[PDB]
DNA sequence: TGCACAGGATGTATATATCTGACACGTGCCTGGAGACTAGGGAGTAATCCCCTTGGCGGTTAAAACGCGGGGGACAGCGCGTACGTGCGTTTAAGCGGTGCTA
């Protein structure tokens, strides 16, 4: 979805596409490579009312 | 007899003045600004060709890092002996201003 990715694809810089492919493969192989699953926790309000 | 003071003597901190330096105001000349001529170095313009990262990636290696033993280097104490510090008396010539020459 990321527009910059689309732009990169449009560029046709063979290196850039190779890198994109590498990132895709990384994402498929195990998500931790692309982004560690964030450890979910409550939202914190700055100060009570 | 010895003291009080009437009459007189050197002195001097106080006070009035004379003996030296520095800054501002007056002359007057080698100027600083200005006018105009000047051109060629600076700056605006245009390639052009070459050198600098791409970008992370694995498979390696050479250098870096970390761990350990220990032994000897650094270093705080201190016994003591003397050679620099403080204080004379004493001498020299360094400082002061002066007179006459000159290079």
């Amino acid at each position: 979805s990321r527009a910059q990715t689309k732009a990169t694809l449009a560029s046709g810089n063979f290196m850039s596409i190779v890198n994109c492919l590498m990132q895709l493969r990384k994402v498929c192989n195990h998500p931790n490579l692309f982004e560690v699953r964030p450890i979910l926790t409550s939202f914190v309000l700055e100060h009570c009312v």
